[PDB]
């Protein structure tokens, strides 16, 4: 049913499942824009395939050949099945557009599934090769930030009654290596390349004459060759090709809307904005240094992932509360922090 | 079965699922009127699609063409499938109303599913882009309110035997920025625009002549062109078009009933009523200031979400009990609060 | 449906299920490259089998025989079923390519399933015969590493206020025996051999004339032998053989892309890189000795499995944080370790 | 679908389910070679049955009879069903090979299911009659070994700062009785006998003429006896008999590969190797005596089950670590044990 | 599918489900031989019913009637359905064997299901009427035995540093009443009676002429009586009657193998063996008296249930360890018990 496919592929959490494992607990490991690009680019061809053969849009078989009236029902079934299998054998069928449109019309679901798989591959490579590396580091950074917050408020609480910037040094180190960022821009670049190839294929397929689904087929190989009761050629038509073209144009539109999103995603430093650690600079136990910007290096990627997963950090939440209050400038940062009383 | 679709789409918790995650625990993050508008505007086209092809309302195929009596059963099947695929090819079919009604009749389920998806998109954008931002802030506000209540009753209990309005300052800050409110009114405005476009389309479709489902179809392209045994044209009829129109008028009625609800939702300040924090003004540890009204700013949105999710706050419940008792004015607020004894 | 098979075999965690048992908790026991090689080499033939008979690619029966017009529908069904069963009996059918292509065309799904099973067998033998042996040892090594880290920081903490390298001696012992490594390279070698045999078979099958699916069949054994109403021979065609060849070439391409991966996996010492225990050499309670390289011995296999599962080790994570910071060389290892304060 | 059966019967944990009960927690109670022999010998005939009627290998009905052209479709259906039911009634059908091949061709799935059930029976008898007896004893032995290890390290720890070999005496007692071992070799012997009978049957069935699936059938009992419009005899063919023979040869090959495994399993003392308790002899609280070898007695069976389930024993793991280190002979057993510090 | 039924009815835990309730936790309440007799006698007729209509053994309809060639397909369908419904109306059909074989052939699945239900009834009556009574008593006896063991080892431990035989008196009381034992032998006797009636019916049914499935049927009641186009009588055959007889002989064989098992089960005192409480006689806190044998009284039934469920009792396990060691006679019972140190 149409509504079942709708639920399964947009309303269900299709490709939105969090990693079912206690290693990454609440950690996203895939940027929201990347998760939605993957969800679209993968589920749309699948949702389109499932639509193209919805039981109410499909009239029946995928091909019909119009055997003569003298032919029996089984003889007609042979002609249909033969021509269906004969869209490959170029000698049997004669089509005005060519044999390539026939191949594309028969194997359109396979090609869409191929595009879905190829578009799922880069997110899978990211989830397996580079997601744990960033997950461990991000979990460690969040733990260290919570610890420095607790120590800062404990020092402030003792005042109301070591000191090494380890996380800052770790991020300074991340500023050097660029392995994770080249992995990220490589998976994004393969996603963009596959999306553009899919756009090219879908634009070509939609550009077909729309009469290329009608091909002349001749069951005259083998012992049927010199047979006389069988006519020389049959007029076959590939049903559901109009549906294929109408769905291919939808896929092409969505993909050419998605390609600018991927291209923008490709520029990872430009997206690093609203410096997340700047809110921590108001802590005594934390050095006054953001030092996170301007590079095609893993530091920018970590900045993005921190900007995403930082809302889970309670210390960040309270510090951002104080920072927003500081916009008015009524009281003072350490006083409001001591008032806070939120170690964990 | 009809009853299965009924269960799935009204009696089941379709699109009423709470976010399956411990980040938002009992927090709604979608106003009840917005949740019901989404549920209706999305499930109604899906429920209608599933109805339009219920096994007891569908007689069989979606098209029937009445081939001549001389035609074999397979030859008749070819005519049916050809004309079904030929509602697209404008050269083959001749219809009094035009080819556009034929397109709309064949692809009515697809268009309804498209409307369902487009109507689901703004709630999805709200759930992903702006729901966590409001969720963290609302959870922090509820925690701070419980904390101030506990501190107030502890001070009162010590009397029977810091002091910074942090949440008030946070809300004062929210009064300034308007990012969340423009996100909210933007998703609501896209919902209204898509609902109005769906109303326009459904009113047009229902306005079709009701004989536009009968079209004359000619299987005479290719080698069949100069064939003589095949008649010049066939009288095809698109079954289940009357069902499509009867369901389109239902969808249009429900949508023109839903559009005023969305328009009213669009006026977020007007809906901010029954000042929820006013009940907290009777606490000594809480400054005597509501300061939440009159603006197209995120403060009004936060007021709505607080009015919704505030029933989960135990301190709010007890304070509202005292406030309602105060209507009689028998005793006194601090005495009844000390009697209360409900820290958590 | 195509999309259902897509989900089940690429988007679902097919053959990615962690061992459902508390004996191995978070331990991989299968290298990521080996897990992906198994997933591909097993799920691809299964995904291809399921595709080759997707309800929208299949026109109907797998064989059609074109009985004469005088034959009844049941008589035609007998001819079809007889020839289907007669691709085996070499006396009945006469084919230009031979009877072997006919056998291969009828039993192509069985042969692909056979290849899937044979390719699943070596990973199963590894999971049952050699996975627990390495699992117990790896869990013990991780526990001992966490213990030595805790003891080192406790000694450092006492300074701020036994001693036997047991794990080093255990690994030195592993350096001697080679049972696990010969088991590993044997399962990998059988995987490579079966992949190459599958490549050979698929390249042969795809090389078939593409007209070998058309065979002449004669229902003239038994009492039908001297019967006259039945014609001498029927022109049968095996539908879905073009689909079989198009899928066999896909399987062959993926398999010849997979074979270099298996060959590279076969060289286990070469893959032992980024010495994982080198990060532990900065501990006083740990002897300054890596001693893990250069051999076709179980030590290299354990090095690979440690490199994989070591991210679960918290002590390793903190030590790698200190080691990366040491790249700048600002402070000192024991001071930063004492600052760390992460016993568990 | 083929791939569904593949998953269910090889890739799923079919007959690999651990006993769903807290009485045996992590205890195997079935030797790995016995578990795999059972899995193969049971799932292979089931997997073969499911294959023999895969929707893409089955052309349709299991029998086709070729009624005359004058016969109606229902009259043809009567002939087919009559002959299908008439492979039993020996008077009606005349076959060159005999009626026994016809019986075997009709009831091949039943015979394979019968073999699967009979092969599942001995493992079931072992799981119910003799598995709890060995489970309680093995759990007690593991608990006693952990206890003696704890006591030995506690005595060693007190030195760094009763005494009855109960488990040794228990095993000495097991050395006497042979009830469990005769139960084990009896279930293995019945498994071997049933496997050999299945090999004999499958080798016979595969040896059929391959034209025994074509039998002449005569619907001429009752009032049809002297009827004239009905022909004297019909040429029926049992479709899917070639598939049955091709699957029977596969089953026979796998079974004659499995029979040597069962025969080797039958020699339980020979398999008792790598004396597991020898690693415990380095404990002071444990007497220096293995005393486990050379007998057709329950002690050898317990030795096998201990060798299997001993990896779950933590004390055994640590002791084996020390024993492997002792191969180099650098330090000393009690010193390394005291260093160990792994009571539980 | 055959393999699905195989899994469901032998390989699944069909009728082996433990009582899903915390009242009986690990308590069997059904003797293993009784559980297996129930499983066989109930699942075998169900497994046989499911086999008799496996989609690959069923050719199609259950009856075929061979209407004349002039009859239309719908007219043939009327004859088939009429005769199917007319095996009851004795006036319409004329069969050589009689109308009773026809009744038995049509309703064979119903009769097998009836036998399955009647054979399930006595185990159900036992599970509901007499299982809780024995469950409470057995749980109390096990608790009292664990308590007396704990007290005995505590007295022995105090020596190394009340007294009423309550459970012995309870069992002495059980020796008097015979309600549970007459309930048990009554359910077993009804099981045996129903098994013997099923054997009689199946032996009769299998003894049918095997041509009793062919009956002459006449659709000539009502307005068809004096009609002329309809022939006087039709030759109908009940397909799948040979399958019914082949399955009935299997059921009869299994049932005549099962009946001796039930008869042996009927002799409950004879089965009371290996006196389970004899192992407790070596406790000082336990009187030296077995006092459990020789009677058609509830004590023998309790002895059987204790022999079954006693392996769950830890104290029994340790005491049996000491008793087996006592076979050698090396040490002494109280010394080894004090060494034991297993209170719970
Ligand atoms: C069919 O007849 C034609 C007559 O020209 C001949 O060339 C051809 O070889 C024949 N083919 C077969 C299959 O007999
Ligand atoms: C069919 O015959 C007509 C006769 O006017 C001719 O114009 C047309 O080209 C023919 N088409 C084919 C397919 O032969
Ligand atoms: C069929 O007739 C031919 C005539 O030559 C004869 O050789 C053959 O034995 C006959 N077969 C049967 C089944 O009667
Ligand atoms: C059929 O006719 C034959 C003629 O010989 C006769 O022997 C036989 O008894 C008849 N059977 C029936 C059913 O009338
Ligand atoms: C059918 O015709 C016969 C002629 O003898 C007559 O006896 C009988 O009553 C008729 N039945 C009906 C239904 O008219």
């Amino acid at each position: 049913a149409i509504a079942q496919l709708a639920t399964e592929y947009v309303f269900s959490d299709f490709l939105l499942k969090e990693p079912t494992e206690p290693k990454f607990k609440g950690l996203r490991l895939e940027l929201a824009v990347d998760k939605m690009v993957t969800c679209i680019a993968v589920g749309l061809p699948l949702l389109l395939i499932s639509l193209a053969f919805a039981q109410e849009i499909s009239i029946g078989t995928q091909i019909s050949c119009f055997s003569p009236s003298s032919f029996s029902a089984r003889q007609a079934a042979f002609v249909d099945s033969y021509c269906w299998a004969a869209v490959q054998q170029k000698n049997s069928l004669q089509s005005e557009s060519g044999n390539l449109p026939l191949w594309l019309h028969k194997f359109f679901p396979y090609i869409l599934l191929l595009f879905a798989i190829l578009l799922y591959l880069p997110p899978l490579f990211w989830r397996f090769a580079a997601a744990p590396h960033i997950c461990s580091d991000l979990k460690f950074i969040m733990e260290e930030l919570d610890k420095v917050y607790n120590r800062a408020i404990k020092a402030a609480k003792s005042a109301r009654d070591f000191k090494y910037p380890i996380v800052e040094q770790y991020l300074k180190t991340k500023k050097n290596s660029n392995n994770l960022i080249i992995k990220y821009i490589s998976c994004r670049l393969l996603t963009l390349i596959i999306i553009l190839l899919a756009c090219i294929y879908l634009g070509y397929y939609f550009s077909l004459s729309s009469l290329s689904d009608e091909f002349v087929c001749s069951i005259k190989s083998g012992i049927l060759r010199n047979d006389s009761t069988v006519p020389d050629q049959f007029q076959c038509k590939l049903i559901a090709v109009g549906i294929f073209q109408l769905l291919s144009v939808i896929n092409l539109v969505v993909y050419v809307l998605l390609a600018p999103v991927v291209v923008y995603t490709l520029f990872v430093p430009f997206r690093q904005k609203t410096d997340v650690l700047k809110v921590y600079e108001i802590l005594p136990t934390f050095d006054v240094l953001h030092f996170k910007s301007e590079g095609y290096n893993d530091l920018s990627l970590y900045n993005l992932f921190l900007e995403e997963n930082i809302s889970e950090v309670k210390s960040y939440k309270c510090l951002k509360v104080l920072e927003n209050i500081k916009s008015s400038g009524q009281g003072i940062d350490p006083m409001l922090l001591l008032t806070n009383l939120g170690m964990i």
